[PDB]
């Protein structure tokens, strides 16, 4: 693992976390103790490497007293390794806990603290980590890899008034005894995860039920909205157990987060993190909840040993969340989303460069952050693969007897890539002839969109195409026959599709753009996905009416898919750069420390 600066598990294993502490709001710091029942791997053990990124460690407890440790040198965003001293030589497999006091960093790159004029209600603040990929260290000490799974425990005080959650079930909470403006909230996982899987909220925080074992948490104003949006979660999980197996985590939850939440949404076990930008009116952003859903075995249960093989976690979950999407609305619309994705990659591979090394499917992580490298390559071309040895190996039922069995096989494990690969050489072991005719060494290592691309229906897609080509092939006097009916008969999906085929093709004349304003008041929709590539195309097609409103949802809400581009759209438009510079400055204090970076990057500053 070229990411962590930990002992590899060839050399230790943590089993299990118990974590105590305390969420300081005045200080914005997490201060407690993170005690690791750890197993020796080896013969004569007597020391063992940690990570850790930002953290003031205050001590380190062995069978009840101080041992010696040090802290290495920082190396950037890899953080810092701590080097323990057993004070006894461990035999293989015996174990101990090793007890680390220690407090995290306001800076932490897994931690946003929010004031309470960032949230919802105004009256109190907030307060969520975001652990993957390499930021568990900047919370706690640990073994910092994929390769590692282990269950935890923890207890967290925090103002009485507010709540606590994690990513395990919930088991209790209790007035603190050491002060009584407190609560102690405590928690349980019993299922082994990796530790990117370890996640935190606390805020004021209600939950409704939406299904037999799923409540909707949020801030009260976004309640209501919220268990309306995603009530085929119950619906959504019962299919995910047929295609996957047993759902084994006991409770499937849903925290929707404040908007500036990075991502569309995190897989942590028990209770899944999502972004408030899913929530459209109307049920069309569900993809989303599909793809978290399907986490619970694609990367929960198999796990990505490493960073490099993040395609695996990807790969399988997209795959997994459009046969979801493909039972409840249609096989059409499975290949409608599929193809869709196909312009993603071609998006994202022309972003990069063909020859990016980014755009290996198999990427090599050496010296590189993660969050640097991550983009849709993984999704979208691990998708592209399992779709294209799908038509290959016989079809969709044929190809899901193989999700399903290569779940049950790599279960509560981490695998590379080559564990997948002989996997699926074994199970299709009587077609490995048409297993041969695969270019492997391309599809895995070479960079650029893959070398053969998949059949895809395109009844649904064909209308948005069309209508796309129209605008695209018009000239000044064809303007006057579009029309506002032209969009009677596309779904929001369909309408999401069209402006993506459009903005593909970027810029258009202004004239062209403000005629599509004025026919389709696209003004007014408030889908954030349509929205998005809306303002998109406007700012690349120098619309200085959008200026404004590009600026406000960049910064608004702060899903890296959208604020990352709406930032670098309006940095490169001569009229709005000065403006986005300026904006990513005066709001840079206030931004997800992660998202900020990266934006920073992006525009450099
Ligand atoms: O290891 C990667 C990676 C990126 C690109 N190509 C191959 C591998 C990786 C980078 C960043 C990362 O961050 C996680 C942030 N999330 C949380 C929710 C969706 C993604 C996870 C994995
Ligand atoms: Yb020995
Ligand atoms: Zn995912």
């Amino acid at each position: 693992d070229t990411c962590s600066l930990a002992s590899p598990a060839s050399v230790c294993r943590t089993k299990h976390l118990h974590l105590r502490c305390s969420v300081d709001f005045t200080r914005r710091t997490l201060t407690g103790t993170a005690a690791l029942t750890v197993q020796s791997q080896e013969d004569n053990l007597r020391s063992l490497v940690l990570d850790t990124k930002d953290l003031t460690i205050e001590k380190v407890v062995i069978n009840g007293q101080e041992v010696k440790y040090a802290l290495g040198e920082r190396q950037s965003y890899k953080g810092s390794p701590m080097e323990i001293s057993l004070p006894i030589a461990l035999s293989k497999n015996q174990e101990i806990v090793i007890e680390i006091s220690f407090e995290t960093s306001p800076k932490s790159s897994a931690l946003q603290w929010l004031t309470p004029e960032q949230t919802s209600g105004k009256e109190h603040p907030y307060l969520f980590s975001q652990c993957q990929a390499i930021h568990c260290r900047a919370i706690l000490p640990c073994q910092d890899t994929p390769s590692v799974k282990l269950t935890y425990t923890a207890e967290v005080s925090v103002p009485k008034e507010l709540v606590a959650l994690m990513s395990a079930i919930r088991d209790g909470e209790t007035p603190d005894p050491e002060d009584p403006s407190r609560k102690i909230y405590k928690f349980i996982q019993k299922v082994p995860i990796p530790c990117y899987l370890i996640a935190l909220v606390v805020g004021a925080l209600e939950s409704r039920q939406i299904g037999p074992r799923t409540l909707v948490w949020s801030e009260k104003e976004q309640v209501e909205k919220s268990a309306y949006e995603f009530s085929e979660t119950e619906s959504m999980l019962k299919i995910a157990e047929d295609l996957g197996g047993p759902y084994v985590w006991g409770q499937y939850d849903l925290l929707v987060l404040p908007p500036s939440f990075p991502y569309g949404g995190m897989e942590n076990p028990c209770l899944t993190f999502v972004t408030p930008t899913l929530l459209a009116g109307d049920k069309s952003l569900s993809n989303v909840i599909a793809h978290e859903i399907s986490h619970s075995w694609t990367g929960n249960l198999v796990t990505n040993k490493t960073w490099d093989h993040f395609w695996l976690n990807e790969g399988h979950t997209v795959y997994l969340e459009r046969h979801i999407c493909g039972r409840l609305f249609g096989e059409k619309f499975r290949h409608f989303n599929a193809l869709g994705g196909w312009g993603e990659l071609q998006n994202s591979v022309k972003t990069f460069g063909e020859t990016h090394p980014f755009t290996k499917l198999v990427v090599d992580l050496t010296d590189i952050d993660p969050d640097v490298a991550y983009s849709s390559v993984p999704y979208e071309k691990g998708f592209a693969l399992l779709f294209y040895l799908e038509q290959l190996l016989g079809g969709p039922e044929i190809f899901l007897g193989f999700l399903k069995a290569y779940v049950e096989k790599f279960s509560y494990k981490s695998i590379t890539t080559d564990d997948w690969k002989d996997f699926l050489y074994s199970y299709f072991k009587d077609k490995v002839d048409v297993l041969n005719q695969v270019d492997w060494n391309a599809w895995l290592y070479s960079p650029g969109l893959p070398p053969i691309k998949p059949n895809y229906d395109m009844t649904l897609t064909n209308a948005c195409i069309a209508l796309s080509q129209r605008w695209i092939t018009a000239k000044e006097d064809d303007l006057n026959s579009f029309n506002a009916t032209d969009l009677k008969d596309l779904s929001s999906h369909q309408l999401n599709e069209f402006l993506a085929q459009t903005l593909q093709r970027a810029p258009l004349p202004l004239g062209h753009i403000k005629r599509m304003q004025e026919v389709y008041n696209f003004n007014a929709i408030n889908n954030s996905e349509i929205r998005f590539r809306w303002l998109r195309l406007c700012i690349q097609s120098k619309w200085e009416d959008a200026i404004p409103l590009a600026l406000k949802m960049a910064t608004e809400q702060g899903r890296m898919k959208f604020t990352r581009p709406l930032f670098k759209d309006l940095a490169a438009f001569d009229k709005s750069h000065d403006q986005a510079v300026r904006t990513y400055q005066e709001h840079k204090a206030s931004m997800h420390p992660v998202t900020a970076m990266l934006v920073g990057k992006d525009l450099k500053v």
